């Protein structure tokens, strides 16, 4: 279910950095980190580490359907072991860092950056910290 | 207006540290940091620096009534100047540190800490950062 949500109406894109620390409960579940645009909560960016299969699916949900999946096969995560994820964004991409190592970048599909006012965290993650900072 | 809101349904009290950084605009404005419990969006802790008077007003909005006001003498903020507020909870108090200096403690009036799941930031504060961390 939902583990955390934040709302910043002045827009957390571009230029804001989101740092999430925690660990998973099980070895075979999953969690996701979504950036939602206002109003109507389309998903500007969806970040979904899958531990049962050890891949990272990244996608967007605009206007009623997912787009093309962007997948990363090397899993920097490890079940029940603390991790750090940093998601940042500039004019052109979302930038991803795990345990301080850059893992991927994801080019904007939702072009209305200022509409991205929400953050939510779902399912199998025990949260120890969420930090949101302007860069 | 609402500047920022966060929700942690597992309950962010006690043993969590909230750190807010930003600055205000006017020498005569105010902002508030509220901790809200469910049901009813009750305000277990309301932290309200008023710059027009240079006092910090804390209170609770429980069962749809403001309580007794706990007013703080010292006023560490300076309008237009960046500041840091940290609010930490233990089993007994909300502890307030401004710019790393401890300033006041506030006795829990909402006794069901587990039900405190929402943080709210309102009005004249330009936020540069918000950090929510378990036990410091
Ligand atoms: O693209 C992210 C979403 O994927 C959905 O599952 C996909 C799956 O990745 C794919 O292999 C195939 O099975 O189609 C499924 C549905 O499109 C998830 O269900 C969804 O939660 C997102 O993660
Ligand atoms: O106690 C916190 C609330 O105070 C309200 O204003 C008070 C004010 O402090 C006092 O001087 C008196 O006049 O009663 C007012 C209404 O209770 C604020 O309006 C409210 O936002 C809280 O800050």
């Amino acid at each position: 279910a939902l583990r955390f949500e934040a709302l910043y109406p002045e827009g957390m894109c571009p230029g804001w950095s989101v740092v999430v620390k925690g660990k998973t409960s099980s070895n075979t579940s999953m969690f996701e980190i979504n950036f939602l645009s206002h109003p109507g909560d389309q998903i500007a960016f969806h970040f979904n580490p899958r531990f049962a299969s050890s891949r990272i699916v990244c996608n967007s949900f605009l206007a009623n359907h997912w787009g093309k999946e962007e997948v990363n096969k090397t899993f920097p995560f490890e079940a029940k072991e603390p991790f750090q994820v940093e998601i940042y964004s500039d004019q052109d991409y979302f930038h991803i860092f795990i345990d301080e190592n850059k893992i991927l970048q994801y080019k904007h599909r939702q072009k209305q950056l200022s509409s991205i006012t929400k953050l939510q965290i779902l399912n199998d993650i025990e949260i120890s910290s969420v930090e949101i900072t302007k860069r």
